[PDB]
């Protein structure tokens, strides 16, 4: 069900945060899924270089970025494990 869930966030196999994220229904090519609203600040927090993909904001907003703008990426919410997993290419990561 849509709403706020306390989740562990992982980027490229690394746990980078734990907290409440709002998930809403989003229809992608005839399939409904729960999709996270992530801010440009939250993406930065998770180690993603938002400046290399300006379309995160331009095709979305700063409050809720367009995650489909990062090429060759996968976003998966594992509801039972309370786990949000983001897979991004190595070049999407910050110098950290």
């Amino acid at each position: 069900l849509p709403g706020n869930y306390f989740v562990n966030v992982f980027v490229n196999g690394r746990k980078v945060d734990s907290g409440n994220i709002d998930f809403r229904l989003e229809k992608h090519n005839g399939k409904e899924l729960l999709w996270p609203c992530l801010s440009s600040l939250q993406l930065t927090k998770y180690g993603i270089d938002i400046d290399k993909y300006p379309d995160l904001i331009k095709s979305g907003t700063e409050q809720c970025v367009d995650l489909l703008a990062i090429p060759h990426s996968d976003v998966q919410f594992y509801f039972n494990q309370q786990k949000l997993s983001l897979i991004v290419p190595p070049q999407a990561l910050l110098p950290r």
